[PDB]
């Protein structure tokens, strides 16, 4: 978790920004679009402020 956390948090800046977690996306392959991305993003933006923080990561793993 915390190892993938920081994987994704480009900027090292303690949150993963929509733009991070399209790149992710990106490198992995996923069968998603940009868009989507976006929408899987702003659902684990739990306080909805465009950033996932290490508690809503932790809750979308979860899933
Ligand atoms: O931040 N995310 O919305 C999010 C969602 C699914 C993921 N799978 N792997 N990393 C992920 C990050
Ligand atoms: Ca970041
Ligand atoms: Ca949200
Ligand atoms: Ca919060
Ligand atoms: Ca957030």
């Amino acid at each position: 978790l915390r190892e993938q956390f920081r994987v994704e948090d480009k900027d090292g800046n303690g949150y993963i920004s929509a733009a991070e977690l399209r790149i992710v996306m990106t490198n992995r392959g996923e069968p998603l679009t940009d868009e989507e991305v976006d929408e899987l993003h702003r659902e684990t933006d739990i306080d909805g402020d465009g950033q996932v923080n290490y508690e809503e990561f932790v809750q979308r793993m979860r899933a």
